């Protein structure tokens, strides 16, 4: 069976396993630096099983020997941030816990693809790869899933329609510079734009910009983990099931859309390669004006990153 | 619980009952013309059930009664064809046989959504709403959904990308004149055209519009069944779970694309109104003169019925 | 659509949403006093609609008039235990939440079924009987499930089978005095005395009986979600769907093994009117002692409630 | 991704492909002598995925080297009996096709687990393992779960219950000397005859043994395939997932119940090593005397087999 290994068995990384468990991918190891957290979730998890009916083997542990030979490894033990705090403000601590996870990890699992999750997003998978050593292929982060969800959801809303007829690509780094693309937006085949008025779409695409403070403004204590988790096991579904799937996380660019150097929001095709192929739009000027902005505010992520 | 009455148990019927058994969307009454085979079918599946477990009441029939208030009405009692015969060939036997199961199941089920699927499908549809005298927008054809969803395989197959990240529009009478819409396909939000060059989608369009009649010649004994039931399967539970899906079905046109008094392919919204509205996409003069074709190939069928 | 009202979005009332998105079973309102709480949890697991393809209505409140004609209320407000304590030690804040959530749900929605979850649920499950004044059948109490999910979780693990074959009853009150029954649970009919040593399966007739208590006493700051929130969704399906379970649900008992005017975890046949029948197994000596000793341990927390 | 490889794509093939490609297990070859029936219908199936969102490559051929490498191999070649005839009624024909598919098949796939289907069921099974030279444990028959899925219908039919908690073990030859255990058969733990009266009961276990002709009687021109595809398919997923399901499968005896050198309907543990463990289960004397007088007959069709 395939091998799934969360560090970190926080919101997130439990909301995690439970989307994977139902899927019956493999079997999935919760692991934690807190004693009891990951053993009780992943039992309570189990427990449930019969009733869902799922066969899958979901363990807790404090120990990174337990997460040897795994196919997949998803990094879900930053900081998260509270109300009036932006992503980048977790860098510091995150950097060290992030550092401190993938250097564990990594070595155990050698042929992996690295999900990461840690915020801030883009600066934290470009710190795994260099930790890891991996091929920046195998080492990717997950975001533009998440983005791209909110954002199809508003729209699905707004127009009034199944959120399974809606499809839309969203680039740039996981923050405020974030950037949907309207222009590739579609439901059914059909532009966004001609289901939604330029008023209504610029609102959902600022909501959809906002749209993890908007959660977190609510819920106080916490950031997000349903969605968020959904989209991490959406990816991990890809690339143990080779799916090939069209969708954008954060992967490492060598001069597409002009940038280099840099973990950034691109579509790209997830399959068991991790990331086989970066798909490179024909943007336009106003998108790529946005894009660049995204860039430069990534990049800065990147220099403090770095000056740690 | 929600009543289907699926009516002609042949293999577009049958196919239908297993897909939607498999979905625990109400009980499913499986109804033919000949002694023994829905109702052989009817426990056949029954019999699954324990093994795939779910819930369903399916049974089988030779007596229209026991489709009584029904939500939805599924016809697929049209005989198929053989190779190298046009689905209009089937006009007259399938118009008796449409006129016949109409005019005793309508009645029977005054609030029901009619989902015709017998071909010629647009012209039987227009016969339905002709011979049930129900709401225009409670009696709909099955084709588009099918010949988008062949159309959505080969592009998927061709791109090397999951068909979940795949959708496209497609128009017209579910015949040789049908009309994919290329300019109205994206794989994520992004147009296809970007994954297929045009002599390779040229052929993909070619293919989508003989789709049908590349499998009959494969079967020799029978047409396609396994994507046209899911289809129908579809397009029932749009309706029964109001789920409000953006999909192309033969609806009755007033003007919309400057057709009138016809059933044709267009994008709906189908939910539990049945259609609930017809999208008007602002089709260019190329499409247009395509969607004419088809419209003239449509309207001589309507001639050709009217005349029987 | 049907409608599912949750009152307390915490871990479990959240986790039970969850499961029910997922089943597309209707619309789920999550109710809270903590304002934002219920609105986060709804709006993030909304936005992971796209992602796992659902179309659920899924909203937070803190208004009770938001809950009205719900065909369907689960309890989840209580108090969780900690480390230390029993479920009954809940009973004094619990049984105030409880008489303020079903004083202000159970009038706005007449025709619900009633689900309760508090703890301890049994006492509980009477109250909200009480204070609902509903027909006894229409308010039940969730219990067996998860005790009977526990129980045949540890037995699969022993067995080293899968956990789709494993059926089993439990009974009593959801306490230490709990009553799995070894002779009345079977592994694809097999009786699991075939697969398990008896002084194993004493360890885990005992564990399954101190399930809850294992993983309050791993995870520290709160109790078991995930099992209970399956339990619970599996609940509210087989009431929606009109299921017909057959499973272990705290009852009003009118004389059933000689007891009356109580709530207590027996066997039933679950459907759309809530309880439609109550068990009454021919139970030995050794088992009923086991059963009368859990009866006891119910009744004298209905005597502290009444207490109150 | 794993692969199976199906043999005969008629009734029982071509539904066996479709329930397991709904279940995303890996990459599907229907294999059959009449070309083009299994292109055009893995065509077709294959048209079908974007409508259900499924990713599974679904492959018709006429050519065995397609088949090589398989993980598990269904063979569904066999013809089927009309009205009037008994399962050993084919053993002429099929044994002829039987040792052609195998004798081409197994040579390619050496470490695949072959899962028979033609009828008679325990005699092709024998045939298969005999002409394929497998370790025993890899060649298998499924009739067990097919007959037992009818049994649990009956009885969840007679009991006013849902099947999914029904459970009951069938043991013999797929045929009419079939033996259902009542004894071991329970509705969630519970012993069925708590829920049927003994005539009831016994009419049931009748309409079991008879179950394959009462379908075969109503279909006339064909018999079951719903049911027997899932039972087939639910094998198939316990052997590529593992899952350790414990069912009723035609197996190699060496001794078990006093039984050697045939292939006979016993309960095993199933998982990826075909038969893991062969279940002796304390039958009583009346138990005992139903069974031995299956194995006579079953060692009959295996003296006609030798005879042929
Ligand atoms: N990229 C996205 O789209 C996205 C979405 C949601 C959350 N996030 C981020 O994901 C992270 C997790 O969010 P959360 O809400 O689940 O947080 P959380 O606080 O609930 O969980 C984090 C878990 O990590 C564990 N942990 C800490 N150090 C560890 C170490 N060295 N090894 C192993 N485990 C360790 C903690 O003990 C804790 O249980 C945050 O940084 C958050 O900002 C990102
Ligand atoms: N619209 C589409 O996209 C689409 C796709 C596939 C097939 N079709 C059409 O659907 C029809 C059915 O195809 P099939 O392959 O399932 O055929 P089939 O021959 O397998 O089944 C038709 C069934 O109708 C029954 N029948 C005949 N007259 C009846 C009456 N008066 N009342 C009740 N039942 C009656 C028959 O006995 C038979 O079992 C054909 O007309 C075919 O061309 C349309
Ligand atoms: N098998 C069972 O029956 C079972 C299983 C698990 C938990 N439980 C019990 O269920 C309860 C919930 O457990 P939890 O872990 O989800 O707790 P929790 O603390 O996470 O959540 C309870 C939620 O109720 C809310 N709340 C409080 N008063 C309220 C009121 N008047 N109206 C509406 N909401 C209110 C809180 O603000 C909180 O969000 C506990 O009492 C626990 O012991 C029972
Ligand atoms: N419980 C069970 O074990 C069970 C259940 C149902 C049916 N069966 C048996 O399974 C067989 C299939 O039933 P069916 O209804 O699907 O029959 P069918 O006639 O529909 O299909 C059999 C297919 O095998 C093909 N075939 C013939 N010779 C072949 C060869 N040498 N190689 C490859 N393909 C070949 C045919 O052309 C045909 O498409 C029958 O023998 C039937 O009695 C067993
Ligand atoms: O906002 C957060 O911290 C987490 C959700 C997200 O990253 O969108
Ligand atoms: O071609 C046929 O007759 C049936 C399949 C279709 O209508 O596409
Ligand atoms: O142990 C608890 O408090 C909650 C879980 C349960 O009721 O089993
Ligand atoms: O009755 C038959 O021939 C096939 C179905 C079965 O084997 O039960
Ligand atoms: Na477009």
């Amino acid at each position: 069976r395939k091998k799934i290994s969360i560090i970190g068995a926080g919101f997130v990384g439990s909301t995690t396993a439970h989307w994977l468990a139902a899927k019956e991918l493999g079997d999935i190891v919760l692991l934690d630096i807190v004693e009891g957290v990951p053993q009780g979730k992943a039992l309570d998890l189990y427990e449930a099983s019969p009733i869902e009916g799922f066969d899958v083997r979901v363990t807790g542990t404090n120990n990174y020997a337990d997460t040897a030979n795994s196919d997949v490894i998803v990094v879900t033990s930053g900081a998260p941030r509270k109300p009036g705090m932006s992503r980048e403000d977790l860098i510091k601590v995150n950097a060290d816990i992030t550092r401190a996870c993938i250097s564990q990890a990594a070595p155990l699992s050698p042929n992996a693809v690295i999900i990461m999750v840690n915020n801030p997003l883009d600066a934290m998978t470009y710190l795994a790869a260099e930790v890891s050593g991996f091929p920046k292929e195998r080492v990717i982060g997950q975001a533009g899933v998440l983005d791209a969800a909110r954002y199809r959801t508003f729209i699905a809303m707004e127009a009034g329609v199944s959120v399974k007829d809606v499809q839309a690509m969203l680039m740039g780094g996981h923050g405020d510079e974030m950037v949907p693309l309207p222009r590739f937006s579609t439901i059914s085949g059909i532009p966004v734009s001609e289901f939604i008025a330029p008023d209504r779409l610029a609102q959902i695409v600022e909501r959809t910009r906002k749209g993890g403070g908007e959660i977190v403004n609510l819920l106080k204590t916490g950031s997000a983990y349903y969605a968020p988790a959904a989209a991490t096991a959406q990816m991990v579904e890809a690339v143990l099931k080779d799916k090939k799937r069209v969708m954008p996380v954060a992967a490492y660019l060598t001069g597409q859309y002009g940038l280099n150097d840099i973990y950034f929001g691109v579509p790209v095709i997830l399959g068991a390669g991790g990331v086989e192929k970066i798909l490179e739009l024909p943007l336009n000027e106003e998108e790529m004006a946005l894009l660049n902005a995204s860039a430069k505010a990534v990049r800065a992520t990147l220099d403090t990153l770095k000056s740690l």
